[PDB]
Parts: C-alpha cells; structure tokens; sequence
C-alpha cells in the first residue's frame, strides 16, 4: 500500500465530504477506459468573484508521484493562461508548490487550489514565468487586464 496512494485517497474523501463550491477535483479516466487513475487528477478553478479572471472555469492536472506528500504534485493549466506565473507549459509557478520553498506534506489539495486560485488574482514580480504578461502587468496594466478578462470569457464552461 503506496503511502502517496493512501495519502492521495484521503484527500478524494475529504475533497467530497468539504470543497469550494465552482471548483472540480476527480482523478483522470484512464486513457485505457478501465477505471481512473488516482496519481493524475483533472481539476477546474473558478475564476475568483470581483477578479480579472471571473466567469472562466479553468481547468488543470495535478500529477503525483510515489514520493508524494513528501514531494508536491504538478500542476499544469490545460490550456495555458495568460499570466506572468504560468510557464508557457501551463505549468504553475507557486512558492509552496515548490519542494525547495514552500511546499509541506500536510498541504491539502484544497489549499493547493486556492492557493493557486489567489495566484490568479495576485501575480508574483520575482517569479515570471511568462515573458509578455509579465511585461504588461508591470508596465501597461490597463492592456493586461483587456487580454485577461478577453480570455476569461473564452473559459467560460459551455452552454
């Protein structure tokens, strides 16, 4: 019994039992169709009510690995967003998904959503990990928030 799988089957049943209203977090179908796979999670994040970011949906892996809750997972914007943190990758650059910064194993995937959820509403200045939105939140602001709330409406769920 994997001590990541354990932990990562806990943090399933706690999401279910108490989560954020907006938010998603299940693990992935496996690409096989038998059953879901408990290291790769597929989660959404509403745009926070009142930000740029308000009435998208915006949806993200996060990949374990056995190392996990030592070890934080990956989290990666499936489509990539425009925003000085999130690497053209998608991946997310956030202190405490960092091994080496801010991350500790008794971090829920519930912060860790939040947590990132904030990201969105709050760049970080010393941590960019994509040039052009970097570029416009420091030095024409009024044009960044023209292309965020541009693209929140393009992640707004169908209907």
């Amino acid at each position: 019994m994997s001590i990541a799988k354990k932990r990562l089957a806990q943090e399933r049943a706690e999401w279910r039992k108490d989560h954020p209203a907006g938010f998603s977090a299940k693990y992935s179908p496996m690409s096989d169709g038998k059953g879901l796979d408990i290291m790769k999670w597929i989660c959404k994040i509403p745009g926070k009510k009142g930000g740029l970011w308000e009435g998208g949906e915006y949806p993200l892996t996060m990949e374990f690995t056995e190392d996990y809750p030592s070890k934080p997972p990956k989290c990666k914007f499936t489509t990539v967003l425009f925003h000085p943190n999130i690497y053209p990758s998608g991946t997310v650059c956030l202190s405490i998904l960092n091994e080496d910064e801010d991350w500790k194993p008794s971090i829920t995937i519930k912060q860790i959503l939040l947590g990132i959820q904030d990201l969105l509403d709050n760049p970080n200045p010393n941590s960019p990990a994509q040039a052009e939105p970097f570029l416009l939140y420091q030095q024409d602001r009024d044009s960044y928030e023209k292309k965020v709330k541009k693209q929140a409406i393009e992640f707004r769920p169908k209907d």
